[PDB]
Protein backbone atom coordinates (compact mmCIF):
# COMPACT_ATOMS: atom_id res chain seq x y z
CA UNK A 1 0.00 0.00 0.00
CA UNK A 2 1.20 3.39 -0.59
CA UNK A 3 -0.23 5.88 1.94
CA UNK A 4 0.61 9.85 2.04
CA UNK A 5 3.11 12.04 -0.47
CA UNK A 6 6.23 11.11 -2.12
CA UNK A 7 8.91 11.10 0.62
CA UNK A 8 11.94 13.57 0.15
CA UNK A 9 14.86 13.63 2.91
CA UNK A 10 13.30 16.60 4.14
CA UNK A 11 9.68 15.54 4.86
CA UNK A 12 10.79 12.67 6.86
CA UNK A 13 13.67 14.52 8.94
CA UNK A 14 10.74 17.31 9.86
CA UNK A 15 8.99 17.24 13.39
CA UNK A 16 6.21 15.47 11.46
CA UNK A 17 4.70 13.96 8.36
CA UNK A 18 1.47 15.18 6.83
CA UNK A 19 -0.72 13.69 9.00
CA UNK A 20 -2.33 15.26 12.49
CA UNK A 21 -2.39 13.20 15.33
CA UNK A 22 -5.15 11.95 17.88
CA UNK A 23 -4.55 9.71 20.76
CA UNK A 24 -7.20 7.57 22.66
CA UNK A 25 -6.16 5.30 26.20
CA UNK A 26 -5.77 1.62 25.74
CA UNK A 27 -6.83 0.24 29.15
CA UNK A 28 -4.70 -1.77 31.11
CA UNK A 29 -5.21 -5.85 30.16
CA UNK A 30 -2.15 -7.97 30.75
CA UNK A 31 -0.08 -4.59 30.34
CA UNK A 32 0.22 -1.12 32.94
CA UNK A 33 -1.65 0.31 29.69
CA UNK A 34 -1.17 3.18 27.14
CA UNK A 35 -1.66 5.78 24.89
CA UNK A 36 -2.62 5.15 21.26
CA UNK A 37 -1.49 7.90 18.67
CA UNK A 38 -3.35 7.72 14.98
CA UNK A 39 -3.56 9.90 12.00
CA UNK A 40 -6.76 11.78 12.08
CA UNK A 41 -6.32 12.42 8.16
CA UNK A 42 -4.80 9.33 6.42
CA UNK A 43 -7.43 8.72 4.03
CA UNK A 44 -7.23 5.06 4.22
CA UNK A 45 -6.58 2.10 7.32
CA UNK A 46 -3.03 1.97 9.20
CA UNK A 47 -1.12 -0.24 10.18
CA UNK A 48 -0.03 -0.96 14.29
CA UNK A 49 2.66 -0.32 15.94
CA UNK A 50 3.47 -1.30 19.56
CA UNK A 51 6.13 0.54 21.39
CA UNK A 52 7.53 -0.80 24.98
CA UNK A 53 10.67 1.10 27.47
CA UNK A 54 12.89 -0.05 29.04
CA UNK A 55 13.81 -1.60 33.17
CA UNK A 56 12.92 1.00 35.72
CA UNK A 57 10.91 3.44 32.76
CA UNK A 58 7.68 4.74 31.69
CA UNK A 59 5.89 5.40 28.35
CA UNK A 60 7.83 8.92 28.05
CA UNK A 61 11.23 7.03 27.71
CA UNK A 62 9.56 6.10 24.08
CA UNK A 63 6.38 8.98 23.73
CA UNK A 64 8.47 10.27 20.39
CA UNK A 65 7.60 7.88 18.14
CA UNK A 66 4.37 8.17 18.79
CA UNK A 67 3.43 11.26 16.79
CA UNK A 68 6.43 11.31 14.34
CA UNK A 69 5.48 7.52 13.39
CA UNK A 70 1.65 8.25 13.56
CA UNK A 71 2.00 11.65 11.41
CA UNK A 72 3.49 9.32 8.76
CA UNK A 73 0.53 7.02 9.28
CA UNK A 74 0.25 4.55 11.52
CA UNK A 75 -1.31 3.60 15.11
CA UNK A 76 1.40 4.08 17.70
CA UNK A 77 0.51 2.38 21.13
CA UNK A 78 3.17 3.34 23.47
CA UNK A 79 3.12 1.30 26.59
CA UNK A 80 3.68 1.17 30.16
CA UNK A 81 4.38 -2.41 31.59
CA UNK A 82 3.18 -4.33 34.69
CA UNK A 83 5.65 -3.39 36.48
CA UNK A 84 9.06 -1.73 35.74
CA UNK A 85 11.08 -4.40 36.76
CA UNK A 86 9.39 -6.76 33.56
CA UNK A 87 12.49 -8.69 32.07
CA UNK A 88 12.15 -9.03 27.95
CA UNK A 89 10.31 -11.43 27.82
CA UNK A 90 7.31 -10.40 29.85
CA UNK A 91 8.33 -7.32 27.87
CA UNK A 92 7.51 -9.02 24.65
CA UNK A 93 4.12 -11.00 25.75
CA UNK A 94 2.81 -7.23 26.87
CA UNK A 95 4.02 -5.93 23.83
CA UNK A 96 1.91 -8.72 21.50
CA UNK A 97 -0.96 -7.79 23.50
CA UNK A 98 -1.31 -4.35 22.96
CA UNK A 99 -0.79 -4.90 19.02
CA UNK A 100 -3.98 -7.30 19.06
CA UNK A 101 -5.61 -4.86 21.81
CA UNK A 102 -5.37 -2.05 19.26
CA UNK A 103 -6.80 -3.78 16.55
CA UNK A 104 -9.53 -5.27 18.39
CA UNK A 105 -10.68 -1.61 18.85
CA UNK A 106 -10.53 -0.89 15.01
CA UNK A 107 -13.53 -3.09 14.75
CA UNK A 108 -15.51 -1.86 17.85
CA UNK A 109 -18.16 1.25 16.49
CA UNK A 110 -17.49 2.81 19.33
CA UNK A 111 -13.55 3.40 19.43
CA UNK A 112 -12.33 6.39 17.94
CA UNK A 113 -10.35 3.62 16.36
CA UNK A 114 -13.24 2.42 14.43
CA UNK A 115 -12.59 1.39 10.71
CA UNK A 116 -9.07 3.04 10.93
CA UNK A 117 -6.82 0.44 11.28
CA UNK A 118 -5.38 -2.66 9.74
CA UNK A 119 -4.73 -6.06 11.62
CA UNK A 120 -2.62 -7.07 8.61
CA UNK A 121 0.05 -5.24 8.79
CA UNK A 122 2.14 -4.45 12.16
CA UNK A 123 5.43 -3.42 13.67
CA UNK A 124 7.67 -3.63 16.87
CA UNK A 125 9.82 -1.21 18.53
CA UNK A 126 10.89 -0.99 21.50
CA UNK A 127 14.43 0.71 24.21
CA UNK A 128 16.53 -1.51 25.89
CA UNK A 129 14.71 -4.06 27.76
CA UNK A 130 11.75 -3.17 25.79
CA UNK A 131 14.47 -3.74 22.74
CA UNK A 132 15.30 -7.32 23.44
CA UNK A 133 11.57 -7.81 24.14
CA UNK A 134 10.95 -6.46 20.51
CA UNK A 135 13.43 -9.02 19.19
CA UNK A 136 11.88 -11.56 20.89
CA UNK A 137 8.41 -10.69 19.47
CA UNK A 138 9.75 -10.80 16.34
CA UNK A 139 11.11 -14.03 16.68
CA UNK A 140 7.89 -15.24 18.21
CA UNK A 141 5.39 -13.69 15.94
CA UNK A 142 6.74 -13.87 12.77
CA UNK A 143 3.90 -12.93 10.87
CA UNK A 144 5.19 -9.17 12.12
CA UNK A 145 6.02 -7.21 9.06
CA UNK A 146 8.93 -4.86 10.95
CA UNK A 147 10.91 -4.59 14.07
CA UNK A 148 13.00 -0.97 14.64
CA UNK A 149 14.77 -1.95 18.54
CA UNK A 150 16.67 0.83 19.77
CA UNK A 151 19.63 0.17 22.02
CA UNK A 152 18.50 -3.13 22.92
CA UNK A 153 19.40 -5.31 26.04
CA UNK A 154 19.11 -9.08 26.06
CA UNK A 155 20.70 -11.89 28.43
CA UNK A 156 20.92 -14.23 24.88
CA UNK A 157 21.63 -13.15 21.51
CA UNK A 158 20.56 -15.49 19.34
CA UNK A 159 18.37 -14.33 16.33
CA UNK A 160 18.64 -16.30 13.67
CA UNK A 161 15.09 -17.81 13.29
CA UNK A 162 14.09 -14.40 12.55
CA UNK A 163 12.52 -13.99 9.16
CA UNK A 164 11.15 -10.27 10.37
CA UNK A 165 12.98 -7.12 8.52
CA UNK A 166 14.75 -6.40 11.67
CA UNK A 167 16.63 -2.38 11.91
CA UNK A 168 18.95 -2.46 15.14
CA UNK A 169 19.63 1.27 16.36
CA UNK A 170 22.83 1.05 18.81
CA UNK A 171 24.44 3.31 21.10
CA UNK A 172 28.26 3.35 20.29
CA UNK A 173 29.33 3.74 23.90
CA UNK A 174 26.41 2.18 25.80
CA UNK A 175 27.52 0.90 28.96
CA UNK A 176 24.04 -0.76 29.96
CA UNK A 177 23.70 -2.87 26.81
CA UNK A 178 27.24 -2.28 25.59
CA UNK A 179 27.03 -2.89 21.23
CA UNK A 180 30.20 -5.70 21.27
CA UNK A 181 27.94 -7.85 23.79
CA UNK A 182 23.91 -7.06 22.95
CA UNK A 183 23.50 -4.80 19.47
CA UNK A 184 26.24 -6.26 17.40
CA UNK A 185 25.82 -9.88 18.51
CA UNK A 186 21.80 -9.67 17.85
CA UNK A 187 22.65 -7.97 14.23
CA UNK A 188 25.52 -10.52 13.50
CA UNK A 189 23.22 -13.67 14.19
CA UNK A 190 20.79 -12.83 11.79
CA UNK A 191 20.98 -13.91 8.41
CA UNK A 192 17.41 -14.87 6.95
CA UNK A 193 15.98 -11.21 7.04
CA UNK A 194 16.67 -7.82 5.67
CA UNK A 195 18.28 -6.33 8.38
CA UNK A 196 20.08 -3.23 9.41
CA UNK A 197 22.40 -1.15 11.82
CA UNK A 198 22.51 1.97 12.74
CA UNK A 199 24.70 3.34 15.42
CA UNK A 200 24.99 7.02 17.06
CA UNK A 201 28.56 7.87 17.86
CA UNK A 202 29.69 8.27 21.46
CA UNK A 203 26.02 7.59 22.20
CA UNK A 204 24.76 6.65 25.90
CA UNK A 205 22.16 4.14 26.07
CA UNK A 206 19.24 7.03 26.32
CA UNK A 207 20.94 8.04 23.06
CA UNK A 208 17.39 7.21 21.03
CA UNK A 209 15.31 8.27 23.28
CA UNK A 210 14.46 12.26 22.20
CA UNK A 211 14.14 12.62 18.69
CA UNK A 212 16.88 12.83 16.17
CA UNK A 213 16.01 13.64 12.72
CA UNK A 214 18.16 10.93 11.11
CA UNK A 215 16.70 8.59 13.67
CA UNK A 216 13.13 9.24 12.27
CA UNK A 217 14.03 9.69 9.00
CA UNK A 218 15.05 5.83 9.27
CA UNK A 219 12.27 4.49 11.79
CA UNK A 220 9.54 5.84 9.60
CA UNK A 221 11.21 4.64 6.15
CA UNK A 222 11.89 1.10 7.79
CA UNK A 223 8.09 0.96 8.89
CA UNK A 224 6.28 2.21 5.55
CA UNK A 225 8.89 -0.05 3.01
CA UNK A 226 8.27 -3.22 5.37
CA UNK A 227 4.83 -2.69 6.97
CA UNK A 228 3.15 -0.99 4.05
CA UNK A 229 5.76 -2.63 1.41
CA UNK A 230 5.73 0.95 0.12
CA UNK A 231 8.40 1.01 -2.39
CA UNK A 232 9.03 4.06 -2.52
CA UNK A 233 11.03 3.98 0.80
CA UNK A 234 13.37 1.32 -0.64
CA UNK A 235 15.94 3.83 -1.02
CA UNK A 236 15.02 5.72 2.34
CA UNK A 237 14.57 2.77 4.24
CA UNK A 238 17.85 0.98 2.59
CA UNK A 239 20.46 3.37 2.08
CA UNK A 240 23.43 4.65 4.59
CA UNK A 241 21.92 8.13 5.47
CA UNK A 242 25.47 9.58 5.02
CA UNK A 243 24.60 11.64 8.45
CA UNK A 244 26.28 13.22 10.52
CA UNK A 245 27.03 11.47 13.73
CA UNK A 246 26.54 7.91 13.26
CA UNK A 247 29.98 5.58 13.60
CA UNK A 248 28.53 2.52 11.77
CA UNK A 249 25.77 1.09 9.12
CA UNK A 250 25.16 -2.10 7.92
CA UNK A 251 22.50 -3.12 5.88
CA UNK A 252 21.90 -6.55 4.35
CA UNK A 253 18.88 -8.21 2.00
CA UNK A 254 17.88 -4.42 1.62
CA UNK A 255 17.88 -3.81 -2.22
CA UNK A 256 17.87 -0.79 -4.35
Amino acid sequence: VQIGPAPTKASLEASRGPFTVATTRLSANGHGGGTIYYPTNAGAKVGVIAIVPGYLSYQSSIEWWGPRLASHGFAVVTIDTLTIYDQPSSRSSQQLRALDQVVALGSKSTSPLYNKVDGSRTGVMGWSMGGGGSLISAQNRPSIKAAAPQAPWNTTSNFSSLTVPTLIFACQADVVAPILSHAVPFYNSMSRNPKQYLERTAGDHFCFNNANPTVGLKGVAWMKRFIDGDTRYTSFACSNPNALGFSSFRTERCSL
